[PDB]
């Protein structure tokens, strides 16, 4: 059977304290359209209740302590969530924790540094001398105490900061005696930095501490794997160091995918070499081709499909997806692709062999932001594609990208799975027809499009070929009727 990912969160949903409980309600639904995984967002204590969860001021506060003015997080409290984590186990389905360790934000209190600051452009580029300065670097966690963990952070235990309390100001400070980690992504020289104060990955205390922590989460909600916050700015060898640790620890194989924001495939390719591909990366590259096909009018070449993306080079590392909460309405890498284009993104992603596809909440459910562009509610058409996936997409492909507009592929089936098989076409512009070979073995099958697009069946030919249609603008999936 194959494995479906689905992000369950969007961006913009209410501060209700009722997402754990909504993910347990959904459980049912999940099972019956063949999703196997679940990625949640963050589930620790933000800067605030209504932290979207990227904030991690307390690792170790799963909504269960008083502190930043609330017990719960954003989506309820621990107990609600292990209550969702046990529905989603009792119908086999897994779940991934979001890891946020590249920053910690929302400190406690202030604390005198002796810092410098760096060049935007350039962080090794120092332009001060060292001054003092008040960072918040303080993190005591009042409400929680010694509760799991006694470890508390101080300014030493980071590299820097982009805030000096005391003067009010933004520029982005490096701590005496500290120096930017490596290897780190080498924009803007290296960008080990990013928001809040950054961990100093080079201190043996911080890198014990992560590690000790990967664990207990683990084992606290447990998680059946991870998906990887903001990786390009922190250190990639601990990275692959803290999967190979919790993975020994745990004993089990904790499926791993990380985020590595690059539309360059060269970066993607370096990470995973650097992290002796232990883990996934999400197929950044795919999602801008998709953005780009659907905004050109038709104008895109579709065979570039087949090029530039990480499932092209390493099928069993990437995860691949249409849009997700930084690409959607609003947000600073915002790329959406548009609706009409949606579908045929979903089938390229959910028909074919390679790449372990993600389907997102925004796409299923809508996204509650307030732009008059927030993407739409398109479970409805999304459905049909999940049933193909689950029921049909097994067995030998066949791809035909011989055309700048309509382009497809085949999936023979399987014989352990009965009646699998299938013919997905897609185009950008005017429809068409294309003659795909299925297989031999399903000579003389009538075969109907799923999507309900087309309604004229078609009848496997005695060499294995089927003649398909698709309208314009528009996907086709053709499975036996
Ligand atoms: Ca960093
Ligand atoms: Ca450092
Ligand atoms: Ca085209
Ligand atoms: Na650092």
């Amino acid at each position: 059977l194959n494995g479906t990912l689905m992000q369950y969160f969007e961006w913009y949903m209410p501060n209700d304290g009722q997402h754990w409980k909504r993910l347990q309600n959904d459980s049912a639904y999940l099972a019956e359209h063949g999703i196997t995984a679940v990625w949640i967002p963050p589930a620790y204590k933000g800067t605030s209740q209504a932290d979207v969860g990227y904030g991690a001021y307390d690792l170790y506060d799963l909504g269960e302590f008083h502190q930043k003015g609330t017990v719960r997080t954003k989506y309820g409290t621990k107990g609600e969530l292990q209550s969702a984590i046990k529905s989603l186990h009792s119908r086999d389905i897994n779940v991934y924790g979001d890891v946020v360790i590249n920053h910690k934000g929302g400190a406690d209190a202030t604390e005198d540094v002796t810092a410098v600051e760096v060049d935007p452009a350039d962080r090794n580029r120092v332009i001060s001398g060292e001054h003092l300065i008040k960072a918040w670097t303080h993190f005591h966690f009042p409400g929680r105490g010694s509760t799991y963990s006694d470890f508390k952070w101080h300014w030493y235990h980071f590299d820097g900061t982009d805030w000096d309390e005391s003067r009010k100001l933004n520029r982005i400070y490096k701590f005496q005696g500290k120096a930017w980690d490596w290897e780190v992504s080498n924009e803007f020289g290296n960008y080990d930095y990013l928001m809040y104060a950054d961990i100093d990955y080079d201190h043996p205390d911080v890198a014990a501490e992560i590690k000790r922590w990967g664990t207990w989460y683990a084992n606290e909600l447990q998680l059946d794997g991870f998906r990887l916050d903001a990786v390009k700015h922190i250190k990639f060898s601990f990275l692959r160091d803290w999967v190979n640790h919790v993975r020994e620890k745990t004993g089990k194989e904790m499926f791993t995918v990380a985020e590595y924001w690059s539309y360059d495939l060269g970066a993607l390719e370096n990470y995973l070499n650097k992290t002796n591909f232990n883990h996934s990366v999400f197929d950044v590259p795919l999602h801008y081709q998709f953005h780009a096909a659907s905004t050109q009018g038709g104008g895109y070449d579709m065979r570039k499909l087949l090029n530039g993306t990480v499932v092209s080079k390493h099928p069993l590392k990437s995860v691949t997806f249409v849009d997700n909460h930084d690409t959607q309405p609003g947000q600073s890498l915002e790329s959406t692709v548009q609706t009409w284009f949606k579908p045929l993104a979903y089938a390229f992603i959910l028909t074919r062999e390679s790449g372990y596809p993600q389907v997102f909440y925004g796409d299923m459910y809508g996204t509650k932001g307030d732009s008059q562009r927030e993407i739409p509610a398109l479970k409805h058409k999304i459905e049909p594609i999940l049933k193909a996936r689950k029921q049909y997409a097994y067995g030998a492909q066949h791809d035909y990208f011989d055309h700048h507009d309509i382009v497809g592929w085949t999936r023979e089936g399987d014989s352990s799975v009965a009646n699998s098989g299938l013919a997905a076409l897609i185009t950008d512009g005017p429809g068409g027809a294309k003659r795909m070979y299925v297989g031999r073995q399903n000579a003389g099958e009538t075969w109907h499009d799923i999507t309900g697009n087309r309604s004229e069946p078609v009848v496997i030919n005695s060499a294995g070929w089927g003649e398909f249609h698709v309208n314009g603008g528009s996907v086709s999936i053709y499975v036996q009727r």
